[PDB]
């Protein structure tokens, strides 16, 4: 894919209308989302989709009653707003206590265990008693052991949908919700000399721990530059979740810009940049989207989304690259770490002309110097 390619959003049709999708957007073609698709049906007033996606699980209520959609995902977010969809960008746990009368949501086993059970939580206290909830999922990620945490929650619920290990359960509110657990959590860690307190919600990567292969990038970065090395200097952080390499680096001097599709991590590197006394811009994007036609940077600096134990560069992650490339100034530097797995190094060679190997251990740092 090629840049223009990965921004673009596409209407796929469907019986009575259309529906925009992109690369980088959960929610098609996704067995757990067609399910719902096929089984929720109206009740009430009021409906809440607490894991939208482009929104075609909880489709089938939209006209028949009031459909509110919290999205986390920017790139999600763009295809809702181009499909005309209600939706706001919000957590889970952000709903309006009691204010809802259904909520659809696929299980987002994909964001962890914590993720999960501040959604399911969410849900038990958006309803209303007597509220109804359509939980999807995939018996091999977890439906079982949550749908039985549902039923705790809440009381009533049976499965109403069966497709292979696909599964959809319909529950109904007849106990008082918990309040909200705590969500935030924080770590403190030592990198390049200094020290620096981590602040997080969750579903962010790499939680409770600075990851192996950031540390890697910001060693082998000081290493080429140098501890002043990027004083004053305009530094893209693609992809800076919590900020693992966007606080190190403005504590560095560099004027940083952060930009992050998951809305959680987008605030969990807000709460640590003011906790550290530094200051960056933390920006909700789906890659580069929130930046300015002109916006140039002199270093890029990423460690990419990647599939455990897969040897496939995923679509995000090639863009990273491309927007990597086109957002250099001549002169200007990318750093990007990986598993020995993936294959950048074509990659690189194709969108820069050139690269280097700056380190080789766990995980591999690469380098490219962008030619004017
Ligand atoms: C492997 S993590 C690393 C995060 C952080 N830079 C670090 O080193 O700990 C990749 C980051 O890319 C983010 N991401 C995924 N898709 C994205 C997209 N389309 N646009 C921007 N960021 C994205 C993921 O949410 C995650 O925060």
């Amino acid at each position: 894919l090629t840049r223009e390619a990965y921004h673009r959003l596409t209407p796929l049709p469907h019986p009575g209308g259309r529906l925009f999708i992109k690369p980088g957007a959960r929610g098609y073609r996704d067995p757990v989302h067609d399910l719902l698709q096929k089984t929720v049906e109206p009740f009430g007033e009021r409906a809440l989709d607490l894991n939208p996606g482009v929104g075609w699980g909880s489709l089938p209520l939209e006209g028949r009653m009031a459909v509110e959609r919290l999205e986390t995902s920017r790139a999600a977010f763009r295809c809702l707003t181009a499909s005309g969809l209600q939706a706001r960008l919000a957590l889970p746990w952000e709903a309006a206590a009691g204010a809802y009368d259904l909520v659809v949501l696929a299980l987002p086993a994909g964001r962890g265990t914590a993720y999960v059970q501040a959604s399911l939580v969410a849900a038990a206290r958006a309803l209303r008693m007597g509220g109804r909830l359509y939980l999807a999922g995939d018996k091999n990620k977890g439906f079982e052991r949550y749908f039985k945490e549902a039923r705790a929650l809440l009381g009533y619920g049976v499965v109403v949908r069966r497709e292979g290990p696909y599964r959809v359960a319909l529950l109904e509110k007849e106990k008082e919700a918990p309040p909200l657990p705590s969500l935030w959590r924080a770590f403190s860690a030592r990198i390049l000399g200094a020290e620096y307190t981590f602040h997080h919600l969750p579903g962010v990567f790499s939680a409770g721990k600075v990851d192996p292969a950031s540390l890697l990038l910001l060693e082998a970065l000081q290493e080429r530059l140098g501890p002043e090395g990027v004083r004053g200097r305009q530094v893209l952080d693609l992809g800076a979740g919590y900020g693992a390499l966007t606080l190190p680096l403005a504590r560095m001097g560099a004027e940083v810009v952060g930009v992050e599709d998951d809305l959680a991590s987008v605030l969990s590197l807000q709460k640590g940049l003011e906790a550290n006394a530094l200051k960056a811009q933390a920006l909700h994007s789906d890659v580069d989207e929130a930046l300015t036609e002109e916006a140039r940077f002199d270093i890029i600096v990423t460690n990419p989304p990647f599939h455990v134990g897969g040897a496939v560069i995923l679509d995000v992650a090639q863009a990273f690259v491309n927007v990597a490339a086109a957002r250099l100034r001549p002169g200007g530097v990318f750093f990007l770490v990986s598993n020995p797995f993936l294959k950048y190094e074509p990659l690189l060679e194709e969108k820069f002309g050139a690269f280097q190997t700056l380190k080789v251990a766990e995980y591999k740092v690469l380098f490219a110097e962008k030619r004017g």
